[PDB]
């Protein structure tokens, strides 16, 4: 079957966030106020696998290849079989 | 109180997505090959709100805010209220 899966890498905690930075400006100059705003990247990645346990392995360790060890940590935030 | 919002912004189908093909194409030379990869932003944003109703809605509108109306969609992956 396809799976759909949806990875989210962010930055870990006291690396800095320059985008983000940016972003908070962006919201306060228009009236949102925003205590925080951290950027990360989200691939979706549709792929094939035998069964929804194979599409989590291969999932998670495309995420790994993806999250630079000093600065980022991946999370398999969604996976689901494609219809 | 306070609000974590998990905003995913992402191109809209149609949209060309070159780094998402470059990543394609070297999971392919690693040995992942995969049917297409779609790269994003996620933003955590921290911020405050009168109450979860009104916070879903400010998470919706900070999307509307920061997407491009023409060329991306946003989608409130999360939302949690924090201490």
């Amino acid at each position: 079957p396809r799976y759909q899966a949806t990875l989210l890498i962010e930055l870990k905690k006291g690396i800095l966030d320059p985008q983000g930075r940016a972003v908070e400006g962006v919201l306060k100059d228009l009236g949102h106020p925003v205590e925080e705003v951290r950027v990360g990247k989200v691939l979706e990645i549709v792929f094939p696998a035998e069964n929804l346990l194979e599409a989590e392995e291969k999932a998670k360790a495309m995420g790994a290849l993806l999250a630079n060890p000093v600065m980022e940590v991946y999370a398999l935030e969604a996976l689901k079989e494609l219809p």
